[PDB]
């Protein structure tokens, strides 16, 4: 028994071989089915994630995210949010890895990058929610925050809605100027637009910013279109929010993970009484979502480990077919199971 | 940047080059100093661990154990307790791995086996406690449970006490009969003896069994020597205990981690106001242990992530000295930190 490790090169090869659209579509499809299974009581929400706050160089958090498929495997994503990483170190803000363990024995069976996988399933989750809650003829996407997540927000949403235009904003001029180049592969025309213009003109919005605790909202509470759907994607520290309270109180709100959203999502701003069914229940019966397409809706996204497990499976399937990755004996399996010193 | 991976081969070469005795002594010494640092308020107990219960093929648990050194790094041990592993799969009951993450960036910097390390630091912790609370001329060790942990319990204790014999019991006849061969290198003569005889004759006892929830005690409530010290090491599911309540109520009880021990240790059986000072406090200020060698004492051991971080440091120091291990690029670090697809 050895651990199957996908290098950064292998993850790159999966993308190049499968194609960006096809890979994202596979993850959207797996996520929509898995969420419906939860909504039907065939699968269960992952446990609350845990985390450790860090104050330097700027406030961030490092988290562990487990999910168990009984009798099959356990998934654990370890992921940091370190918003000074791009400017100070040329590293992504979100940095992580995903491990798979055999549920029967505990053995570490696979390990891979979490950076790309996280961005993919986070875009996919927004596409799942927006397919349910945005107008099917949605033409204009708004993006507040044009960092890493914005790229897969636009990509995934462009696969499920007839987007013709993306109105985008970032507080860092260099980050908003570069977004059109990073988004060019989607074919959707990008325009820089200030938040009040995005609020007024967009059919669907994703907010995905590194805004600090207490420094929201990143979108003003002003004229929004009656049918607006928002994916509230930013999530890290307790006390970080992105949307104005008055907008949230007006909206139909659905969370991906209700207990996580109440602690780390926009639902921090609301009472537990106030929320609708969770995304899994809307996937299982979209009748509850159809009648909210033409009114104000918010998908409160925090990310949960089930999404990472499903995305990892897509990557492992593609990598196995192409004989990608290395095998590394990491765990010590003594020749005598009762002798820790029996190094084989 | 690449992750430093210590393969099972690298861990084997560290212990082969350094030797079991010296490597165990290094971990005993580092654990002693680190515990005293906690007792002096210079460092802090790890947060409570978390886990997922698994019922098949027998009840077990899979846990995550984080410990943060602020500004430096975060350690995470992932470890399963799967008590059917030896008989069913030829695998150790305790199967795990230990990772290190940079606290500033979040990046995965090091990854190694947790099987040997866990056995080493668990023996070491009992040795730290027994130096404080067992008679310094203790001659007879008792072991209830002669599986994997029993090997390093005997080894560690033989380095800090003048042990001449070990009286040992297991409910599996094959496992108690094989213990003498696994223990031979220590030079401590091994004799199989029923638990009542072990209770009557031992100067120090370690209990380290895979007894099921509700099926304790593994040591009977009967006559023991006035000075007996017990390392209660068994720990996994809530409701699993090893010692008889009557014995516990007469003992001076020090826990490695009070909150964890009240949940998962022998202290599950005790009112919280009956606990003695935790082990870290005994290490920083021996006034609390003065005179307790000569009466009944119990070290309630549950294991906590600080111990794994300290033992990992010992391994990484030896591995760095010898340039052992491999570098694997696992995390995707895009050339453009704001572009997850820049598979750069
Ligand atoms: N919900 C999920 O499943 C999930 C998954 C991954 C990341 N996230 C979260 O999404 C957020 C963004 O992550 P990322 O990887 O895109 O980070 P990033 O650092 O790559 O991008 C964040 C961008 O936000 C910009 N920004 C900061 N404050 C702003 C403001 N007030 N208005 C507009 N823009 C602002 C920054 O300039 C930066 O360009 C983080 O909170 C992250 O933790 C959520
Ligand atoms: N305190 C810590 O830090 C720490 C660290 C590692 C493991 N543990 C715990 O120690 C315990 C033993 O772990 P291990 O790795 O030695 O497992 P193991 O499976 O190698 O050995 C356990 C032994 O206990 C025996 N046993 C079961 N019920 C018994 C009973 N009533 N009386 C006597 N023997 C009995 C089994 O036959 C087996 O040989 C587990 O609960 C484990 O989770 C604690
Ligand atoms: O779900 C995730 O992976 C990210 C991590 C930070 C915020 N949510
Ligand atoms: O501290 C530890 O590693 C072990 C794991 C199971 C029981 N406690
Ligand atoms: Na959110
Ligand atoms: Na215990």
């Amino acid at each position: 028994m050895e651990t199957w490790v996908l290098g950064r090169r292998d993850v790159a090869e999966v993308v190049a071989a499968v194609g960006r659209d096809e890979l994202m579509r596979r993850i959207i499809d797996r996520l929509t089915g898995g969420l419906a299974e939860i909504g039907r009581g065939e699968r269960h929400l992952s446990p609350l994630r845990g985390g450790l706050e860090r104050s330097e160089p700027v406030p961030g958090i490092w988290e562990w995210m487990p999910h168990r498929e009984p009798g099959d495997h356990i998934t654990l994503k370890t992921v940091g949010y370190s918003p000074a990483n791009p400017a100070r170190f040329g590293l992504p803000t979100i940095l992580g890895t995903v491990a798979r363990y055999d549920d029967t024995t505990g053995a570490l069976t696979a390990l891979m990058d979490g950076v790309l996988l996280t961005a993919l399933r986070t875009g996919a989750a927004s596409a799942v929610a927006s397919r349910l809650l945005a107008r099917p003829d949605s033409h204009t996407l708004g993006l507040i925050g044009t960092g890493a997540q914005a790229v897969t927000q636009l990509h995934a949403l462009s696969l499920v809605l007839p987007l013709q235009r993306a109105l985008v904003w970032d507080t860092d001029p260099a980050h908003r100027e570069s977004f059109a180049r990073r988004a060019a592969f989607t074919g959707v025309s990008v325009e820089i637009a200030e938040p009040a213009r995005i609020a007024a003109e967009a059919d669907v919005i994703s907010t995905a910013t590194s805004v600090a605790v207490g420094q929201g909202p990143v979108l003003p509470d002003t004229g929004v279109r009656e049918h607006l759907h928002i994916n509230a994607v930013g999530a890290d520290l307790v006390g970080k929010t992105e949307l104005p309270l008055g907008l949230l109180e007006r909206a139909f709100v659905t969370a991906d993970h209700p207990e996580q959203a109440l602690r780390e999502g926009e639902c921090q701003q609301l009472s537990a009484d106030r929320l609708g069914p969770q995304l899994a229940h809307l996937c299982a019966d979209p009748a509850a979502a159809a009648g909210r397409q033409d009114t104000l809706s918010v998908f409160d996204s925090t990310g949960f480990a089930f999404e990472d497990a499903l995305a990892m499976e897509v990557f492992l399937e593609a990598a196995a077919e192409r004989d990608l990755g290395i095998r590394v004996g990491i765990e010590h399996h003594p020749g005598d199971a009762l002798d820790p010193y029996a190094l084989q």
